[PDB]
């Protein structure tokens, strides 16, 4: 078919290098407006799943044992297709998951730039030699692959945070199964043979498509029980994550888990208030406040809250919303999925519930409750009007994560007291502080619990070279970009060599 | 009280530096002979285990923002402290649980190395500096301190594999709660207060005495449920392991596990046969085979199966065997507690059962069943025969970790098949190979899958400063010495700062 | 022009970007065959050099200050446009220096992995953060650019090992002058617009053509000593390294300094004959024996001594020789330039004096004094015989480095004493051993002074993404590719700040 | 003979572990008391030097072939050593070399530092093991002693600095000829007797005594010459740094070179003054201004100008100086030689010469000239009034290096105009900001060009686990503390091994 933006495309699960349709088809429609189908796509039973990580088991003799430069070559060549097929992507991207195309254009980078990396690690993925203390011996170290890799992703960033995963897997030598959100089946069918194109030998990647709970997903992570999965990563909520670290727990595997939070940002009195105001804005709207590291609450100075209340609702007011498809000046387009807009539709009934002030926001977008900075029809798709709230520390709005174009505006007297209410949250991904003060930057720095930290800037964008990931319910220690992420593809085999002819 | 051949002590858990009498008493008798009665202590119950996590978490706030160069100065004391009483310790653990005079020495000495190893590190610890994408602007990682670590240890170890946790953990400013081997509760006790000389603060590490199972080390465990613990590190059985990972898990903690192993080593045609059998011998009994690495298979080549096996009895055969306070001369001692000579006892009917041929063992030395070699009393405590097996791959004898001094003999054709035969086993810590091809060395470096692998030498003697762990069933990833155990008692924090007043994205 | 295989060309030196024909015009003839002329391009006097040294300082300032990451996506761009120049680098490589094409598509390639290798790194160079002893105060280290490099290149591997030195400098934020060898200026100018096409800004690269001694490599020097470069690199003798040595030294620069050797490759008894052979002709015998790490001496252990020696003999009658533009099949062609022709065609006499055994080689080849294995004409360049002898360490064949296809046998009875003979040479780069007694290679591993060694491989093949450099009189101690060489074109900036508000001391 | 504050003692040098009393007598007199006669002991001849490099060379061999673990051992008795003297240490460092006993104390700690920092390096000094591009192949390094390093060292940190060259270098294999300043030979021969008792065994260490120009310190250098030596480190000045990095040079030599500097200390107009006054009242005046670190110039921001003089001169009013063995509350006491005394001397005249305003000191103390806060006799030694400028940058009190108790004022505008001046100097080794601006602190960080930078801190007082060290002339690369010396006195062997049977 052609759907009304581009094909609908249709399209099996890849195991060992074949497309397998096998399954009840799903399929995924355009976010933006749900006339348009994007694709149709089997979900893979668990059976399915089996098979396909018993291909991983069988391709993992010859691809660990291919020289870890040659592997790091195939990364180059992934590079040079990506580049290629950068507008492509960046435009099935804004189809499958209502990004705009700003931050599309993004994401796909950021796969380009992890794939660059890890092409170059081939010849690095040092050890270590070691001094023995008895003469005649010497002792080294040697990062190993693990072996079959089971992977979940969600959809919110579908080029980038899986090449975080699937990329430095394969360079350390581990063979692959892949189970995409069922929000971007499309762009990780692409995605899987793009890494075909680069040279990866078949059965080394494998893609199953399918749901989560009851689905797919569920079955992939139950297999680690009859031991398939010799490490598992995941993106996803902290309810799942437990269970996964659960399952993993008894497993014995390290999994690695970005499991969301909610993202203090701190705005000190003697803060610039426009650049405070532009990052708060950007960290709370940026793919309609969908990410793991979105800002939950802005901690406002009480010297400066009226003023920064005030200036920030003046931006709030301003932003753009819309189909990001025939609308790129926009600044958020529609929930990436149904979940999430019901989870946010919800959200409005638990604060007016503890009592929570709204400031700003009327619900879904629609005709007969339109948004003033709309663009397009917000009845082919779900769309959320911006939301702002004033709360207090304690409540649900404060401390749950709710995927969605909503911010809470709290009151906070101390640096003191500032960096107790950030740590007031069962979360602890991402933070950040605008002041200018050395010693307010240093305190929050150090007094925060979380894994990632900004001063001036916002509690979004990552560097992609930096270690991701967060402490208490935002994971589980692990860490997912640069060097960092070489603990979690590999273990330490430690090696000792006699040359002596003597026991010691 | 007086005991037999030292004081028989009592003592409490150390909770934020007191000592606490609460619970029900347990004894620790010396396993080489059970007339002399070593200590009386509590078992901790759960609260008072919720309690000395508490205190933890207060001694918490002002021990990890202690400059850690300072942190360190205390594990320089502590150094110098273990030396000074290394004498007291080796005659103690001797007492306690059985390890020969050398074993014990040797067991401080790691302490003390590793003491030494971390009192460094506090100048250390590095993170990085690294280049933004962005004019204007620098980003930086630092380690940070998880913050309250549950330990549980075994009792075969109790001075060295404690300290690995221990260590590494108060330096990287985490505070402790341990719980050690109800085998082995005086020497923990007394490493507690050498740490408290030392100038470690009350609060950062407390210690509670008890069991496992249905005692204070499932107590202990289920408190992660209660997040208690922010990390937790355990030595032990794959099965008690398997059940701290889950509980770990849904608590999105990684711990750290020690569990054991089912060690190969090879021994190639090439070899020289006098070493080999020289390092099977001392794989399978030091320790009377009480080591999470102690050889369970020596896989021989075909072409010299005859031979060695005749030499590698004729060594066995020289074992010595008895109590290691009045013989020090001996090999190996009794068993460290009553639940591994229960198994190591039934892995005799398993092995008749399966049809594994018993080349030699006699089964428990007693008066009425005495060994050739053995010195002392056999019936004031547990000891065992030497004990060797041949075994086809695929048995349970050549699956399953028996602690104890038995060994299994498996004749093997190629480098081929040495490597697959070394592997069908679920367990993956420790590995040997003894060979003079360069090719046959490289083969089996590269196609075993273990944590540590020898050369020409056993699968026990592990070097301290050396990462010390296993793959498989042998545990979940981590590592325990030198530099590679910082990723376990601490976390990545990542730091960007703006300097240029504009948002750039 | 049209020349007589491509075209003759034309060119000046590259300064803040632009074209300058500035002194008297040298050429380089095609060495495979002299009648082709390749390019006409001037010599630059000193005050040129002065200029494009201060075009390098104005550029810094924008350079150095560019984001690493930014700088690291002009390396991929550079990646890219060499990949799609490799073939054309390669023809131009074998007409311009007269290596093999397998050995100069060779070349290109390790300029391709090291600019991917240092693209990455834009978003590495870690630096530290460090614990301080004090409260409220944080320790840091970055790695700083440290200004304007100074560049001279030998031409026996003209786009390989300029990429070592030029691609690190720019990445680490410094800008460059470069004086190529005049064996090789097309590539130079090529490569350096492939950079500029990359998207290099101009005066970060600058190239200045010319010669040596009295001519642009001099005065080059020379402006140390006026604090123009804040760092310097070179390839080539140890005569003139010794020197550049001295010159930095006062200045306080280190400078990096490959200054070639005397590579011992020992076969020990128990090697493999065939192996070995093949490592020793290949390590003699690629690229004409002009590599700084092409092998010396043969140190042959006593019992093969006979065996070896034939075999090696017959291999090295095999050798074929010849323009390798008509022929690529063959193994090496002619000489570089004709100062190497000279000093290897006086060796034969240094050799006859002290009383060398010549065991195979009849001096250059020509129509006159044909060579069996020769394909096209002799005598339109440098071409020499294969060359053998035996000869007694101590001599000045044993010790000294000669350029061109050579090679030494030396009769040796120990590992002990080819270990002593090994050394017993005033270079330290490369060496090999072919061997497969664990024991022998490890002695022989850790008894060699260099700074790099081969087991059961030639003394020439390093590959690219290890350090490359040697000890003794082979250098000073700076190492060229992976992270080592980032010590070569950064310093350590140590920043403390404090937050305390206190004196605390 | 007994002297009048202690024994004076007589002492030869340390070869192959003997005692050689070999050259004409020496004596080094208490510097705060020239009456009282430390120490008497030779001249080493340049032939005595030449059997002490053949006799390290002979002792390489077992040394460098003893496991590093063991050598750390060695270390490990030296901490305990040298924590058991450190009373003994202090009072003889304040009796031959003047300092005062917290400066004294300090400076043995440091040692004590470097020796527990390297005793635990002894199991790490880490190579790596790197991933070959071809099969069945295996690519390592390894860090190897160079041989016998030649030492020389100056006298104003008499156990310190000898410590941040003497035990890197045994630690990492390395044999030893030590040259110490004839400022602090007593401390010296005690050191090398302590590393004695510690387990070193003899000739791995060997110490010759002797002066510099024209004596035993310019025979060790032209030794390098004959290949005695494959490494060199020296502390001093620039002058004879230049020669030696020169001498160094054409013998292949990477020397270590710490050459002193010109060390630029700004105040921001938004700087906490007390703090800032401390801290330029401590770097100017600790040791007297003998540091390599002291400051040079403080850089006063325009619009705090004349408080900052103000307090400053008050501060520097208040300094004690006098005889720190009778009067350990003094700040600094005497020169340590005759030599700084003398260039510190003239410094005033060229400072009058090119118009310097002098706003406080009165040249050197006496009886005919005395000094308010003085203790004790000024006419036993040679001691200094505080001394105060203000100068134009350019000027030769501006750029020159000056040991001894003087420093000057300037006023700046900028901050852009503070990091231009600060780097109008030869010397990049040491640095230090006083400001509470993030972006003021950003901006001086980066755009200093010097090896060391303190925010809110002095210039001295450098940790001793980050690298020390100097860029322009203050010195030619190298780094002194932590990890970062193991690159002067081990160079890289790379080793890869084969095993196939394939040539490739
Ligand atoms: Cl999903
Ligand atoms: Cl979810
Ligand atoms: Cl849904
Ligand atoms: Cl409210
Ligand atoms: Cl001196
Ligand atoms: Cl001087
Ligand atoms: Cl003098
Ligand atoms: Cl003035």
């Amino acid at each position: 078919a052609a759907g009304k933006y581009g094909n609908t495309l249709e399209f099996g699960h890849l195991v060992g290098g074949e497309e397998v349709l096998e399954g009840p088809l799903l399929e995924r429609r355009n976010p933006s407006d749900r006339e348009d189908v994007v694709a149709r796509f089997p979900e893979a039973d668990k059976d399915l799943v089996r098979k396909a990580a018993l291909k991983a088991r069988e391709a993992f003799a010859e691809w660990s044992r291919t020289p870890a430069p040659i592997r790091g070559q195939v990364l180059f060549n992934l590079v040079k297709i990506l580049e290629r097929e950068k507008p492509t992507l960046t435009r099935l991207m804004v189809r499958e998951v209502g990004k705009t195309p700003k931050e599309a254009a993004g994401d796909v980078q950021e796969a380009i730039d992890t794939a660059l990396f890890f092409a170059s690690e081939g010849r690095r993925l040092y050890g270590q030699t070691v001094p023995s203390e008895m003469r005649d011996k010497e002792l080294f170290t040697f990062r190993r692959p693990l072996g079959v890799v089971g992977i979940i992703t969600a959809g919110n960033f579908p080029i980038a945070v899986p090449s975080w995963k699937l990329i430095p897997a394969v360079l350390t030598g581990n063979t692959v199964v892949w189970k995409p959100s069922e929000d971007a089946p499309t762009l990780s069918f692409v995605f899987a043979k793009l890494f075909e194109e680069a040279g990866l030998p078949p059965g080394v990647l494998n893609v199953v498509f399918g749901g989560g709970k009851g689905s797919t997903g569920q079955w992939m992570v139950e297999l680690m029980d009859e031991g398939l999965f010799q490490k598992f990563a995941f993106t996803g909520s902290t309810q799942v994550g437990r269970w996964i670290g659960e399952v993993a727990g008894r497993n014995l595997i390290r999994p690695t888990l970005e499991l969301g939070g909610k993202n203090p940002l701190v705005v000190m009195r003697d803060a610039d208030l426009d650049l405070a105001v532009e990052g708060a804005w950007w960290s709370a709207f940026a793919t309609g406040g969908q990410r793991c590291t979105s800002a939950g609450n802005i901690l406002v100075d009480a010297p400066i809250y009226e003023e920064f209340k005030r200036r920030f609702l003046e931006r709030v007011e301003a932003t753009l919303v819309g189909n990001p498809l025939l609308h790129p000046e926009v600044t958020y387009g529609p929930f990436i999925n149904e979940r999430f807009f019901a989870r946010w539709q919800e959200h409005y009934r638990v604060g007016e519930a503890e009592g929570a002030r709204l400031l700003f926001g009327r619900g879904r977008i629609t005709r007969e409750n339109p948004y003033p900075r709309f663009l397009g029809d917000p009845e082919a798709g779900l769309y959320g009007w911006p939301t702002v709230w004033e709360v207090r520390p304690g409540t649900r709005l404060f401390t749950e994560e709710v995927f969605g174009p909503t911010i809470n505006l709290v009151k906070v007297d101390g640096i003191e007291e500032a960096i107790a209410v950030a740590n007031s949250t069962p979360y602890g991904l991402s933070s950040a502080i605008y002041t200018n003060h050395r010693h307010w930057a240093y305190l929050f720095k150090v007094g925060i619990r979380a894994g990632m930290t900004s001063i001036n800037n916002a509690t979004v964008g990552a560097e992609a070279h930096l270690p991701f990931g967060g402490v208490k319910a935002s994971g589980n220690g692990g860490r997912e970009s640069g060097i960092w992420v070489l603990e979690e593809y590999t273990y330490w085999h430690a090696v000792n060599e006699e040359y002596s002819g003597r026991l010691q």
